[PDB]
């Protein structure tokens, strides 16, 4: 059977916490794998954190910092990543997942910068490929894609980090790819998509690394038409950022003028907006989540719920979405949930390696306290 | 198919050894998690141990000792609480979990002190969630709740450790909360309580942490009615506690003026009652388990057998309730056991962390001798 | 569906190699257990290695040398005794086990030698106890019990290791005592049974400790009569043992005149016999299997077979029987498959610690050649 | 279900990255088997790496380099060849596998050089044997072995390494040997041999260890006539091998008068061919993938694609053969497979070890860039 994915998103009050896997605490002694780029997408039955490894493992002398090593990895959700749980996925410097109720479609791009492979898997094995069209890093979601009704959809990039690049959706069914559009977005930048299911169309919202300080957001509908923009809300989500005092919304546009950026997300929650970003302007430090009323329509900086996940004294990274399908919730709605990166490591910390942990939370009908479930290990390790 | 555990408990003259992990001692060497508060609870098809990690392995410097790391897995009976065998559960500073024969609910607490969350987790995925009513320390269990009719119920406290404070029981399906009800107890405490399913109620034997030294009882019927008093019995079981010659008992209220305590069980034997306790009166150490002849209902001192576990050189710790399934065993009755967990390290010994053991014993129909199955690492370790 | 097993067990001319585990050799790097008493036993789906853990690892202060932390764990036949691939079993210092064609039966014998206590467990939980009967080391087979047609068989000891002591049969069902027969046997001495089934019988080939060079036998039927003797050949199976020049067989009473002895096993094959041998007389060294015309029923010393399997440069240790199911096999009749157990460390080496590792062979229509699939281990470790 | 596996040969344009193991760089600090002879065999649900371990880990003073430690042992593809996820399969030092659709057949040859033995197993017991009838290490292909119809097939070798030796097909139905020939080859030699299924026949492409530079080609029918002969494109693809300038096809000889050889492999398509070799012509090093117009029928040199997988500065090693079955794929034909071995350590590296990696690629439509997924690991390591 395949899973429907057709229903509205669920409107929530506040996010609670579903993991937290400990994986560099852990690995300060046990056998885990450096990674980074970690997300989480369910099937059916369970859900599964993927990873993108470095081919080493922590407090070991080949974890000194895309590579032909790099592969894609995954556990279930709130394991630690590492090697003894592990299931391989893919070879990989790049890479999505997402289940369409009856098997595992993985997505893992490898090969040259000049002329790099998306190898298209489903059931385990591989099953396509996608070969770069512009000829500079062809890249992907590092978060779960998305499916619906049994065909699966997700966002490519290729072409230059910070200046006009080419972006494409893609559509496949059990492991073939059955269609494909451009995405015009003259101006614009995306990277890096994170998106979810809501009332039978594909949500993303996205990173801007060229100029924008606030995020794109790409709606796809099954036959391949899209609309593209920015997410309206008068508060900025990427990082770096201005101050919000500073920041004026648009829906169309690229705001800020700021170069660099780092992978998020939000969530329409009908008119209104669920957002996350770092708590700190300048550094991937923190991390809050921002419910503003009618921010995915309008500029609005009304702010009606906050919540902090990770305190801005502590690191944090890349975050992402996915849904709880309706045969693990038996909701008449898809369940939102995000997961959060937290980077620790060079160069920041003076280490030789560099990797990170996660923290998972799911949306729910009460408010949730404030708190920080941060990555807690105590650096340098015994190999720096 | 919901599990009816309608059945009456057996009576049991003795109890024989289940399983035994040798967590700490296999942790001189192997990977395993740091843990406090194991317990035991069982499904149609295998019984599981469950416990709280602090986020860190043994002989790692991560274990120098309610934190944002801990986290609630579980392990097949007898296995140590190793990284590659744990499956992940919820994050959790305290927690309890069961069965309903259709799937697992898990309840882990997390959070700042003044403003906690349980989340309840059904078949793997966060499904409702529980804020502090009270503003300080919202807790559980930490050991298994019970299931009767697909439905399941458990008991959590919020308020002062150490004086008057408020005690709930809840009712939910499939991980949703469908009821719940404020125990009135003026004078009482209850804290970390261990239940088990008797003719078709909720059977809980608590830890008074405010003046008692004797146990609290909870009998929950399915509608949320309930009544509560203290363990009839003439012999006082917790611990720290005075000597059974200046004993006396109450089936009403807390006897033996003495603060502090330890999580602990007993077990309704028609009239009669099975208990747990410390064999040290001031100490956690050693553990025997005593039958009292109309110990349920009157304030007898009249013992029928006694067995030990643990001899009183050793460390002991928490024990607690569970009981055996009729499509495991089929029996006519539910078969009770306890565990006990055996703790080891800071402050009573000379080391940087504190974790624990367990061994778990099962009701029969035969005497079994005393013996004592200690914990039996050796201290300290290398990291200290 | 139960597991018949009333077959003849087939006639084989030669034994080939199923596995070896190198498990003292991975543990010198790897997590495995120190272990001694290893066994294998299978169901319709697998076959497994059971082993009584000490509680500790291999490179381990801990695995410095009846304790009441030696366990029954099982792993897949041919993987090491290693942590993280173990299944625990049963709190036990002498073990058996079996599988009736829907469940695995344990049994574990622990607690103080004057009154210990054996718990049957019946698809991984406690079901029956048998404490000891005679106060002295109430012990079983240390290799499979036997199922046929639903019940299952095994047998124990209790008394002294080196005179008269007591010899039980237990018959039980889903892990219930239904029956058992004590075994009259005045002059003899019986230990460590290795037992399979033949022709709708249980069939055990035994150790006498006490004054027998050669093995008893005994035969129990489904109705718990039985006979009993010693192994008619006229070669001696035991260790310590006499030269073969200076042996006549006895079908009915211990010869040689020599104390202690090992675990070993022989098959019948109609009226011949396959039995198995230390190479040395004197120590633990070696493994040959030698097939004998006529040894079943009359003192004969001709010998018409002959296969090594570890030469008498290297240590071996027990060795035990047990059959493939037809459901496995497909054929008319039970494979008969043997292992041996080569025990490395103190006192023979200079190591503080001693364990185990194995090799299993199994029965073929062809003769293999000699060859020796010894330990390998490089004695001593780094904890030496 | 039994497989068919009668289909065509998928006709492919490229291959594309499979798997990569990183075996090595895990075993850095991970408990990974030291091994050789790495293959990939799939049944209906997965693909599984083989591999035959030294019976020790790396980085153990066990590693230090036909022994009687040598086993078969696999894990899903993709997994290090690590402990605790292994699958103990065979006692072998040469070795084949494959799946019939229902279960594993294994064949793991053992024992001493003058008179080895073959151990088939089918779903995890032992089920056959063949003894050496040439008394000179009986060997066999260490890669996949192939299944049409529920009959499963592979070629053996026994005599000398040199020179003129003796060569036999085998043909089992669940785990039973039921016909056999002997290929009539003289003045060829037939070892390691790579084989698939292809319109309902077995073709493999050897090594030729005598006079050859190029590979011998062998084609079994069901009912066991072949046809014999060697890989007819003009281009030689062996290792060590003269330069392609120099050489001169043939269908039917032995060319390039030059000792030694590595095994690897080819795949027919229509008339043309894949064919992998190193880069190097003298030593393994680097690894390309060459499709020749009419390789398969004529002495041909038109190279039509070529791509590089392990570029010439790298080490590389064996190379094999597999196909996806139509029951993962749901195509119309077989899909095409190959892996690679990486081999690293003494004597060209100084270290006390020798061991492996892998890479794995799967035939698509669409041509893919040259890269290089070479090993990457650093030695020497600690233990040297
Ligand atoms: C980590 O690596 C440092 C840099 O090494 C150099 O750069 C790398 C990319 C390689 O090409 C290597 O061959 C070069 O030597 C080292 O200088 C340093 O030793 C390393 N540190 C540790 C603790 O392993
Ligand atoms: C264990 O920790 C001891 C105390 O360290 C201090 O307190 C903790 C809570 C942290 O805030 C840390 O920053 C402080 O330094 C140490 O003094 C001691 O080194 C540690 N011992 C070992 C063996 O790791
Ligand atoms: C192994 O143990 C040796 C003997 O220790 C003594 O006997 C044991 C049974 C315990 O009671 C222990 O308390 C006693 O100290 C030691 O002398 C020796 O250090 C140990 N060796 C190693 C390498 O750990
Ligand atoms: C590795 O082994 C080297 C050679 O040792 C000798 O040869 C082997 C086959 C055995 O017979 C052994 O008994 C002999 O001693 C050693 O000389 C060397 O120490 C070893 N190296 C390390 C680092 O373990
Ligand atoms: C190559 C552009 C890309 C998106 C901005 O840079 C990413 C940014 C990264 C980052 O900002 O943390 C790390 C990513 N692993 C990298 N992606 C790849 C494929 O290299
Ligand atoms: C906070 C009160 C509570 C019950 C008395 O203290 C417990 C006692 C403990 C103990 O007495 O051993 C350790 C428990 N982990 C702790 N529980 C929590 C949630 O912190
Ligand atoms: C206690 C008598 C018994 C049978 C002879 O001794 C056995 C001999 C042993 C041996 O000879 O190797 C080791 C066994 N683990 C031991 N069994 C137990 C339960 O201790
Ligand atoms: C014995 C001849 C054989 C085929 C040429 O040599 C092989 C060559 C090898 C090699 O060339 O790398 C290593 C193999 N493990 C070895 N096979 C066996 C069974 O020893
Ligand atoms: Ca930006
Ligand atoms: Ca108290
Ligand atoms: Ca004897
Ligand atoms: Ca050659």
């Amino acid at each position: 059977q395949f899973m429907q994915n057709t229903e509205a998103l669920c409107d929530v009050k506040g996010f609670a916490p579903f993991s937290k896997d400990n994986g560099i605490r852990i690995g300060s002694r046990g056998h885990v794998f450096v990674i980074r780029e970690p997300f989480v997408s369910c099937s059916p039955t369970e859900c599964r954190t993927f990873f993108l490894t470095q081919g080493s493992l922590l407090n070991d002398k080949h974890s000194n910092g895309r590579s032909p090593y790099r592969t894609l990895m995954s556990v279930e959700i709130g394991q630690s990543p590492n090697v003894y749980q592990a299931r391989f996925e893919a070879v990989a410097w790049s890479a999505t997942a997402c289940h369409d109720g009856k098997k595992w479609m993985t997505i893992g791009v490898t090969g040259p910068d000049a002329k790099a492979v998306a190898v298209v898997h489903y059931g385990g094995i591989p099953t396509d490929v996608i070969n770069s069209w512009a000829g500079d890093i062809l890249r992907t979601q590092e978060s779960s894609c998305t499916c619906i009704l049994g065909e699966c959809y997700w966002v490519m990039t290729d072409g230059p980090a910070n200046r006009q690049a080419q972006y494409r959706a893609f559509k496949a069914k059990q492991g073939k790819i059955i269609g494909q559009v451009e995405i015009s977005f003259n101006g614009g930048h995306i990277e890096e998509c994170s998106c979810y299911p809501n009332d039978g169309k594909v949500e993303c919202v996205c990173r801007d690394n060229w100029t924008g300080t606030n995020r794109p957001v790409l709606v796809i509908s099954p036959d391949l038409s899209y609309r593209v923009g920015y997410l309206c809300a008068g508060l900025s989500s990427d990082t770096p950022r201005g101050e919000d005092s500073q920041f004026t919304g648009s829906c169309t546009s690229p705001v800020g003028n700021q170069g660099y950026g780092v992978k998020g997300f939000g969530f329409r929650q009908g008119n209104d907006v669920w957002m996350g970003r770092t708590i700190s302007r300048t550094s991937r430090s923190g991390f809050e989540i921002l419910k503003v009323r009618n921010g995915w329509v309008q500029t609005s900086k009304e702010q009606i719920k906050r919540q902090v996940v990770v305190d801005n004294l502590n690191r944090s990274g890349y975050s992402g979405s996915f849904t709880l399908p309706v045969e693990l919730t038996k909701r008449d709605c898809l369940v939102p949930c995000f997961w959060v990166e937290m980077i620790r490591g060079k160069p920041a910390e003076k280490t030789i390696w560099t990797s990170s942990s996660s923290i998972v939370m799911c949306g729910v009908d009460h408010e949730v306290a404030d708190w920080s479930w941060h990555d807690g290990a105590i650096l340098p390790f015994d190999i720096d």
